């Protein structure tokens, strides 16, 4: 045949797509590290992003007051160093409730990380947290629990993710809630990824956003405070803290944030 | 402060980038499956791709004759069912030599898969292949051997990839070649990813392009021919062939092809 056809994979015409409006609520005291991590991870999209930084009310930062009449495509609520308290004992609990209630109506998809996820689950769905006898601490094997869920687009069926917490939510408590769907659990570490109301909320209980040495730094920090803490599991070679950490969770951290931004924060029509 | 700044991750301005010209040389007899797999995998880029299908000389297909005066951004040379023969005994060896020589000068980066990789290594660098006493067959853990190599951008330090072959190349033989750099090996399966001349050639000895049931189909095909073949390793749960395969290699198959296309096939200036 004289005229041969070619296969053309059409370029992504994202040029004319309106920028995604994204807010990050950093509840951390070690503010800079978290911000940097999340900023790298949301680079995982060809789309343009306007990132608004927020914090509580006890110069790039705003408060809920400044945005309560605004709408966002996405919101990230980080973890916080308050997990051993009852939710209501946390100083800023009432302001956090206003933000989370606001998120139902004014944010397309809100991503909750670690304690922020527990807070979101508790407030929105009544899921309680519970103390662990020792810290769930290391990198753990997870398994995908749902097929054909956009958030898990491209995930390996088995994948690694870090956890760092002295508390937990229980699979059984999440199972009871119709509006929740369990996406990824670990035989050892339990619940990691959960989605609520079709992605209206995304909850990540582990710390997929962690960078290379985060667990290492936490280990040494706690060890120096004189805490009795074990080496993070499946992190150091031979459990030797002088060794370079093994990074097995990087790819699925990128996939999580990329799929969130691409399929949940961005909506068509 | 009255004027708060926002962080903006700028959208990828790939709109005005010329389409990447890519050729796929399918040496397989089971032609359609391979083509489909590779086509899905090269969808992993926001860039536009013109894909030209080629085959040997013993309607979307062309031959080397049609393109010998052309230049390509990228070329994929698949594997083939001829691994037990000496390279020179393979019917189309001489035409394949012309193509591979052509690739040095007329293709920016050529990706070689499985036997195609052995052929490329042998022809370009004198690396010989050797018979295995039993088939290297299953999904295997690999480790990254080089930091800061674009092809391994976003890779976990440990990752899974399939192998399916009764022959091998040896790490030591690859080590001797200055123009070759070993990127990923496996304690069990040996050499997987190698790069030659700064990405001018990329060699993948394993089969990261394999889809879910490929190893399953091969197992049953060989078992039915009356061959004595073991269950693929780390593939079926409990080594039970009636079970759904475990897919641990999907993410790094996508990363491989995405990084190849983005950082080796596409060049600036």
């Amino acid at each position: 045949e004289e005229n041969i056809f070619v296969m053309t994979k059409e370029r992504a015409e994202t040029q004319d797509i309106r920028a995604l409006k994204i807010a990050i609520l950093n509840l951390m005291p070690t503010k800079q590290e978290t911000e940097a991590q999340l900023l790298r991870l949301i680079g995982n999209t060809p789309l343009q992003l306007d990132v608004h930084l927020l914090h509580m009310e006890s110069s790039f930062y705003k408060t809920f007051r400044d945005i309560e009449n605004e709408k966002f495509d996405g919101l990230i609520i980080t973890g916080a160093p308050v997990e051993t308290l009852s939710f209501e004992e946390v100083d800023y609990w009432e302001e956090l409730k206003r933000i989370m209630e606001y998120s139902k109506t004014n944010v397309t998809s809100t991503l909750h990380i670690c304690w922020g996820a527990q807070a979101g689950l508790y407030h929105h769905y009544g899921v309680q947290k519970y103390p662990l006898k020792e810290k769930m601490f290391g990198v753990f094997e997870h398994e995908v629990r749902e097929q054909h869920v956009k958030l898990l687009q491209g995930f390996d069926e088995l994948f690694f993710a870090p956890h760092s917490r002295h508390t937990e939510v229980r699979e059984s408590d999440i199972r009871e809630v119709k509006e929740l769907t369990l996406l990824a659990n670990s035989e050892e570490a339990g619940v990691h990824l959960v989605i609520g109301q079709e992605g209206r909320q995304v909850f990540a209980l582990g710390h997929s956003e962690y960078s290379c040495d985060t667990l290492k730094q936490e280990y040494e920090r706690d060890r120096d405070k004189g805490l009795n803490i074990d080496v993070p599991k499946n992190y150091f070679k031979h459990d030797n803290p002088n060794e370079k950490p093994l990074v097995r969770w990087r790819s699925h951290g990128n996939l999580l944030f990329s799929n969130w931004l691409n399929y949940y924060v961005y909506q068509e029509t």
